[PDB]
């Protein structure tokens, strides 16, 4: 528990799209660390799958219409 889960959203380019969702997930009852990868079309979550659970993580980000897809990594490493 307490890992890094990748996700890509289809609009990062969107800018302040990324930062909303940021402080969206920033909130979340699990989430330790926002996404940050605009750069190349990707986000990097530290999340928490006790509580949250990832796939509530990717409703999160859906919520504002953003087409997320996610890529759950392990449970730690």
């Amino acid at each position: 528990n307490s890992s890094k889960c990748y996700i890509q959203v289809t609009g990062m380019t969107c800018a302040s799209c990324v930062a909303n969702i940021e402080r969206n997930l920033r909130r979340e009852e699990g989430i330790y660390s926002i996404l940050v990868a605009l750069m190349a079309g990707k986000a990097e979550v530290r999340y928490n799958p006790a509580v949250i659970q990832p796939p509530m993580i990717a409703e999160f980000i859906r919520e504002l219409g953003f087409g997320a897809t996610v890529i759950e990594n392990i449970e730690g490493r």
